[PDB]
């Protein structure tokens, strides 16, 4: 099961549960932060071809739009939650370098900066540009891309 | 280990070894053809993250640029060959729906038609357009996409 870091391409910061817990509470926000440690490692659980659950490795909780909205509007915050259902399905587009939700919007840093400060929230947004690009890299070498689908 | 059909998206035809043999000779051309059977099933052997070998399931031979050059020119024919080496590396881009060789060109039907006739050759070409799109589908449901990387 590949373990990887979700690296914001423009800044080199990574996706974290806010606070960096090895067992974040349900609805903990997902933020960007420069630190690397085992509590910001992720896995991907395939459900249906490209679609699956982005899983926080330390806790097992997965990435949700807050409230579990089926078609989340722009600026809906991303959180971790233990529930599994179809409204938490994403795809890890390692060719265009983005993360897309089942209803078609992407994970962004809130406000869309190419250099978001530590603790910047992540949100859903439909726009496509350099500041929403992410790559999926080895915990052993933050420049080495790894295949999240195996 | 997923077995799949390589489906030309605009026409619905599939990638075949010319002649449909369970053991095509080395340098057998890869063509498009409407038929479905076990001698046009493929598998994908991952080598390095997105890069891997496109493997003819019945024979074990893989897709090569004819002549095995590292940086083949436009209109280089695609063939099957037993050899394994780094000039036979491709990625299966199931987000943009194409097949890309390590040096950057794509698999095309020769001449670029959206509805090529049976037996049309495939070739490498750098252009991107609707007639070089491919999707990767179940041998049991040719309209169901399947994940080729697992
Ligand atoms: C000291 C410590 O554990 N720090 C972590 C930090 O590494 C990062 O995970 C951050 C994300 O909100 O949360 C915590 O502050
Ligand atoms: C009952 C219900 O809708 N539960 C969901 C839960 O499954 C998860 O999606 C969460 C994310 O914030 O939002 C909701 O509370
Ligand atoms: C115009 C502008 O600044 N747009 C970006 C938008 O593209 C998206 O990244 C969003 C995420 O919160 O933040 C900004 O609004
Ligand atoms: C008998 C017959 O037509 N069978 C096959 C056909 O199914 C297809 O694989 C084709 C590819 O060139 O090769 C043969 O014509
Ligand atoms: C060693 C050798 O024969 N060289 C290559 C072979 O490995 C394969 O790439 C082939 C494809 O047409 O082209 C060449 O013949
Ligand atoms: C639709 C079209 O005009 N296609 C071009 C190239 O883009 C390429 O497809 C090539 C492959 O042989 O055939 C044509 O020259």
């Amino acid at each position: 099961m590949t373990t990887f870091l979700i690296k914001h391409k423009a800044s080199g910061k990574f996706l974290h549960p806010k606070g960096g817990s090895s067992n974040p509470a349900n609805d903990t926000n997902l933020v960007l932060h420069s630190d690397i440690h085992e509590r910001m490692y992720f896995q991907f659980d395939v459900v249906d071809e490209r679609w699956g659950y982005i899983k926080h490795a330390a806790s097992g909780k997965i990435v949700h739009p807050l409230g579990g909205k089926a078609d989340p509007p722009n600026e809906t915050k991303l959180v971790l939650h233990q529930d599994r259902h179809d409204r938490a399905l994403f795809a890890m587009d390692f060719f265009n370098d983005n993360i897309i939700h089942k209803a078609g919007k992407y994970i962004h840093p809130k406000g869309g900066s190419t250099n978001p400060p530590n603790e910047t929230l992540t949100v859903m947004h439909g726009d496509k540009h350099k500041a929403m690009e992410f790559i999926f890299v080895s915990p052993k070498d933050k420049d080495k891309r790894v295949l999240v689908y195996v």
